[PDB]
């Protein structure tokens, strides 16, 4: 009859899962040999609370001119999931230092969703030893939640595109959130 419509946008650090999400949320399998830079503009079916919302997926990127087509996503949004990688506490300091900054620039007053990917990692044997070599470790849940408080985010939320663990729940969020907006 006319569908609700929602725009989200996904941003954060290179290679810190943001295609995959996507790719697992969708199709529903996890790309094991091809991953493209961004997945398609692709609109999603969420059912949440008992409405069925369509929320149109726009990825984006850094390398080559992905950065300068970045703003280029931003108008119109709903909501905005802003990632880092568990495995990687640097993409975490990035957040505060990079992407909360360009988020507001763009989309001042939108909810944003902070997403630590790549869970199935926090307990991972060669990912503790690689850490370990610069006196690091996983990022914590209560690490992902200060940076959450820290940024105003609306909520903190982990997630496993490999696993699919969380991967639901992410989308709920976010489409509970640009409903309100
Ligand atoms: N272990 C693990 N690896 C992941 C997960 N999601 C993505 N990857 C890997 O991380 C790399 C970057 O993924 P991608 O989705 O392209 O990252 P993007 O640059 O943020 O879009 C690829 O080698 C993926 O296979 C995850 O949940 N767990
Ligand atoms: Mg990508």
């Amino acid at each position: 009859m006319a569908e609700i419509r929602r725009k989200l946008v996904i941003v954060g650090d290179g290679a810190c899962g943001k295609t995959c999400l996507l790719i697992v949320n969708s199709k529903g399998t996890f790309p094991e040999v091809y991953v493209p830079t961004v997945f398609e503009n692709y609109v999603a079916d969420v059912e949440v609370d008992g409405k069925h919302v369509e929320l149109a997926l726009w990825d984006t990127a850094g390398q080559e001119d992905y950065d300068r087509l970045r703003p280029l996503s931003y108008p119109d949004s709903h909501v905005i999931l802003i990632c880092f990688a568990i495995d990687s506490p640097d993409s975490l300091d990035n957040v505060q230092e990079k992407w909360i900054s360009e988020v507001l620039h763009f989309c001042q007053g939108l909810p944003i969703i902070l997403v630590g990917c790549k869970k199935d990692l926090r307990h991972d044997p060669k990912t503790i030893e690689e850490l370990h070599k610069t006196s690091q470790k996983p990022v914590t849940p209560e690490q992902g939640e200060e940076v959450r408080k820290k940024i105003g985010a609306y909520k903190y939320l982990e997630c496993s595109a490999r696993t699919n663990e969380g991967v639901r729940e992410v989308f709920e969020a976010a489409t509970r959130a640009a409903l309100l907006t």
